[PDB]
């Protein structure tokens, strides 16, 4: 059968995503500006769509100086706002943030932290401990935007920012800071779900394809992840007129990108009955970088071994010649709440030949249109798509859910 997936309608999608809204970060209007994006586009491609409302964390930003100078920041979601007029206090210096570092001396200081070794939560909590009144850790590496301290859904109880390499630097030789750090609070993101579904059979087996359409700051999030959210919808678009006995869920996952938010959840929210009914779930997430190293396409599982995804997907490889394809580990994407269910999931993702890595684009402002392959999200839709057909047709720790928690 003729499966015409066409990458430049996705390609267009990226446009509109990543160009057109621009950065979209779990809670913002960027974020529900694309949901009603996405929305309309199921629609007229004739799937019942309703919009998953739920609710996520407080939202942090603010300000940092010392002396004269004015520090850009990342905060830290999960962690304490400081009052209007802001938090001034000495600056301690702790080094690497191991409990031995903290002399009693850290007792009422803001604790300066040193990116590495340790995840950013230890450092927030064994500071916090030490009397800390706040925690701002800087980078140990080169970048453009300051670091996010990823606290890995941890609530921790005062400030905790992150800054560029430089500015930490700077700090380190300073004897106090102010800091002011505003909690938005009522913050909201949904679940777009279109679903494709068999007018006569009952209790029919479902089908989830799904990706994630929300991005880290700063970052237009053109391959992480508007490609996978862009090649998910142009499936949906394929696989419109072909009969399946399978119901078929077409989801765009909000916030992922704060701890699987979304994908959590949805699969929370699921029946007794529904989980029962599920079979499969395909995710996408990065399938479109233009890496020229990045050629081997990786089918990530919860726990590195096969599954129906993993089976469908080197069915599909063989029928349509395809070489580069390699099951292997890995968390971090909306699939994971799934195989905590016990359905079989599995994520897509390109990634370098050698050492498995993404590019370096990832999370950065970098992460634009500009670097986008159409020819990789061919060979990745083409493939999904095919082990799609194939399917349809007549606890995890912290590291393995959250992203750069150190
Ligand atoms: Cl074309
Ligand atoms: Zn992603
Ligand atoms: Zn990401």
């Amino acid at each position: 059968r003729e499966l015409p997936f066409k990458a430049k309608h996705a390609y267009s999608t990226i446009s509109q995503l990543s160009e057109a809204i621009g950065p979209r970060i779990a809670g913002t209007a960027a974020e529900k500006k694309s949901a009603l994006l996405i929305a309309s586009s199921m629609r007229k491609l004739k799937l019942d769509v309703k919009v998953q409302r739920f609710n996520i964390p407080d939202r942090l930003e603010g300000t940092l100086s010392s002396a004269g100078r004015d520090i850009l920041l990342q905060a830290a979601s999960g962690s304490a706002p400081t009052e209007e007029q802001g938090l001034t206090a000495p600056l301690y210096n702790a080094g690497l943030g191991y409990q031995k570092d903290f002399t009693a001396d850290a007792k009422g200081k803001i604790a300066l932290i040193s990116r590495g070794d340790l995840t950013y939560y230890e450092k927030a909590k064994n500071a916090e401990a030490a009397g800390a009144k706040a925690v701002i850790i800087y980078n140990n590496k080169e970048s453009l935007v300051p670091m996010t301290p990823n606290l890995s859904g941890n609530k921790v109880g005062i400030p905790v920012v992150g800054i560029k390499k430089e500015d930490g630097e700077a700090l380190t030789q300073q004897k106090e800071a102010t800091l002011k750090l505003k909690a938005f609070t009522n913050q909201t993101s949904q679940n777009i779900i279109g679903i494709k579904k068999p007018k006569n059979i009952k209790h029919p087996d479902i089908v989830y394809v799904t990706a994630h359409y929300d991005s880290v700051p700063f970052s237009p999030g053109a391959n992480d992840n508007g490609s996978g959210t862009s090649v998910m919808l142009e499936m949906a678009r394929v696989l419109k007129s072909v009969p399946s006995d399978k119901e078929i869920r077409f989801i765009a996952f909000g916030a992922e990108e704060l701890g699987l938010l979304g994908s959590s959840h949805y699969v929370d929210h699921l029946s007794e009955k529904e989980l029962k009914r599920s079979e499969v779930n395909f995710n996408l997430d990065m399938v479109g970088t233009s890496w020229e190293k990045a050629s081997e396409l990786y089918v990530n599982t919860l726990d590195g071994q096969s599954n129906y995804v993993w089976e469908s997907s080197r069915t599909a490889a063989e029928k349509i010649g395809f070489d580069s394809l390699s099951l292997t580990q890995g968390g971090s994407s909306d699939h994971v709440p799934f195989h905590e269910a016990g359905i079989d999931s599995a994520n897509f993702i390109w990634g370098d030949p050698e050492t498995e890595e993404v590019e370096p684009w990832y999370h950065t402002p970098e992460d634009s249109i500009e670097h986008i392959s159409k020819e990789r999200l061919q060979q990745a839709g083409d493939l999904v798509t095919a082990a799609v057909y194939e399917a349809v047709k007549k606890k995890a720790k912290a590291s393995d859910i959250f992203e750069d928690i150190k």
